[PDB]
């Protein structure tokens, strides 16, 4: 797996913009009529999430759905070790926040909230007297190559993304604290999401919600616990590139995709330092550790270029490991 796209019914700016929809299969239809042409195409897109109507519409991409499809499977791999990713990419107002952290009230949740929950349930259901996992998580915002401990509001004893000669990239301490208890964990997020509030320009940033699943198996053959960790990173990178303000953020990443998108002739040295964001995630992005994506589109015809822009180099995610 690795890719999917999701469209949002309509937002105010749209609702009053007397703008209807262009995006109507398993693939994305994309028209424009304000040029003539019929194109572009539909593109593969493992998943072309249809959520244009109302959660009452039988034909509706339910929240629980997107999870049981991308997240669920993505959580499974974790148990069997192997790290994983899930980025919500977009165009400001595309639907990234919802599809990752939705809304607190019953129903309207993201994959994050559901994923942990699963994890948590996954762990307490138990089955054997030697589990021992312990949940370790962190919530950072990457703004102008300038992280921020959404977990610990006043941070401290920090700087940027440092590289551990062997353990891989990380950051100066930051904030890392177990808790074990969905509710305990659930809370963390909350506090976090709030740590950011300047239109909310919290957009020119990207929030990484990474968790450290450590697995300790008991031998039952010459006592010998076995440390089996997995890294679970879900991000909501910036979106939409009138284009007041720039910064590596995008590009950095904008560079990686061209990379993982470049095999030719049957089946590398990988270029991501040049991509601070990719930095944060080594193996999980450069070979090893499966990875899936979610793009959120806007039904508005007033947004046919940016969105379309999204579809294309979304379709582009087809080549690497
Ligand atoms: N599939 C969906 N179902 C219901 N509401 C949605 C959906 N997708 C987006 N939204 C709406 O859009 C808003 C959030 O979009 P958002 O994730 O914040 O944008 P972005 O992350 O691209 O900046 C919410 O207030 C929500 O009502
Ligand atoms: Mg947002």
């Amino acid at each position: 797996v690795k890719v999917a796209v999701r469209v949002r019914p309509f937002n105010s700016r749209e609702m009053s913009r007397d703008s209807k929809c262009i995006i109507q299969g398993s693939t994305t239809t994309i028209v424009n009529p304000k040029q003539p042409k019929e194109t572009p195409k539909s593109f593969s897109f493992d998943y072309s999430y249809w959520s244009h109507t109302s959660p009452e519409d039988i034909n509706y991409a339910s929240q629980k759905q997107v999870y049981r499809d991308i997240g669920e499977e993505m959580l499974q791999h974790a148990f069997e070790g192997y790290n994983v990713c899930i980025f919500a990419y977009g165009q400001t107002g595309a639907g990234k926040s919802y599809t990752m952290m939705g809304k607190q009230e019953k129903d309207q949740q993201g994959i994050i909230p559901q994923l942990c929950e699963d994890l948590f349930s996954r762990i307490n259901d138990t089955t054997n007297d030697n589990m021992s996992y312990s949940v370790e998580v962190s919530y950072m915002e990457i703004y102008c190559e300038r992280v921020r401990d959404l977990l610990n509001p006043k941070n401290k004893g920090n700087l940027r993304v440092r590289e551990h000669p062997l353990l891989g990239p990380y950051v100066e301490d930051l904030s890392k604290l177990a808790v074990t208890s969905y509710n305990d964990i659930q809370d963390l997020m909350d506090s976090g999401n709030k740590p950011r509030t300047v239109n909310e320009t919290s957009s020119r940033s990207h929030a990484v919600f990474n968790i450290i699943f450590t697995q300790k198996r008991h031998d039952a053959e010459t006592n010998i616990t076995t440390e089996k960790v997995s890294k679970i990173s879900l991000v909501d990178l910036a979106g939409s590139e009138e284009g007041a303000n720039i910064n590596k953020s995008l590009t950095t990443l904008g560079k990686v995709i061209s990379a993982l998108a470049e095999m030719d002739s049957g089946p590398d040295f990988i270029p991501y330092r040049d991509s601070v964001l990719t930095w944060l995630l080594r193996e999980n992005l450069g070979g090893n550790s499966r990875t899936a994506m979610v793009a959120a589109l806007s039904p508005a015809d007033i947004n046919y270029d940016e969105t379309l822009s999204t579809l294309r180099y979304a379709d582009r995610a087809k080549q690497i490991r």
